């Protein structure tokens, strides 16, 4: 798809058997949902700085599914405000910033 | 031009007869910049939210130059420990999000 900006790019995603919606956030490095349940084992991250951290599970070889298309990567999970697809899985699904 | 993700989209932008860095993120609503001197009436804004707000100063109608391309739109200028061109001005350049 092209998607333009003049709203936020929010979009659903299918992961791990269920549907959530996500923002697809190019300021963002790293991939955070809210809660659910993924295979593997994780290990504890801490994500931000600028103020303070939280702690989320890292699960890595994640497949996910975004608007119809398909990759794998990294996926933090845990109590974030907002649900963001990061530059580490827009990179996987060829997402680029065009003008 | 067509911008890939592996890393930030840092670009240098052209605003007040000055040269600043920023980062072109989706995630963003609005353009907030470091201090700088702008034309125009000003007026205070609370931005963020999640966590607090810190304050900038509105000036609309400020022209920028974001590679090569130049647009005109609302920058916010403040503490800001993050430069950001958001929508509001990637729309003004034309800016999509491909894949
Ligand atoms: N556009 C990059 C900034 O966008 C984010 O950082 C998303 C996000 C991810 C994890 C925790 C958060 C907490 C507060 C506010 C945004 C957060
Ligand atoms: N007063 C505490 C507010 O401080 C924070 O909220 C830090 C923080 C932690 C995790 C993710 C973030 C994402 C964006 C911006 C700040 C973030
Ligand atoms: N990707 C959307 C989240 O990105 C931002 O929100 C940039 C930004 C703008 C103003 C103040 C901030 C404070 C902390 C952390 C990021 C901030
Ligand atoms: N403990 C205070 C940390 O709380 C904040 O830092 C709130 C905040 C204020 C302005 C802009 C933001 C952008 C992203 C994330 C949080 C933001």
């Amino acid at each position: 798809p092209q998607i333009t900006l003049w709203q936020r790019p929010l979009v659903t995603i299918k992961i791990g058997g269920q549907l959530k919606e996500a923002l697809l956030d190019t300021g963002a490095d790293d991939t955070v949902l809210e809660e659910m349940s993924l295979p593997g084992r994780w290990k504890p991250k801490m994500i931000g700085g600028i103020g303070g951290f939280i702690k989320v599970r890292q699960y890595d070889q994640i497949l996910i599914e975004i608007c119809g298309h398909k990759a794998i990567g990294t996926v933090l999970v845990g109590p974030t405000p907002v649900n963001v697809i990061g530059r580490n899985l827009l990179t996987q699904i060829g997402c680029t910033l065009n003008f």
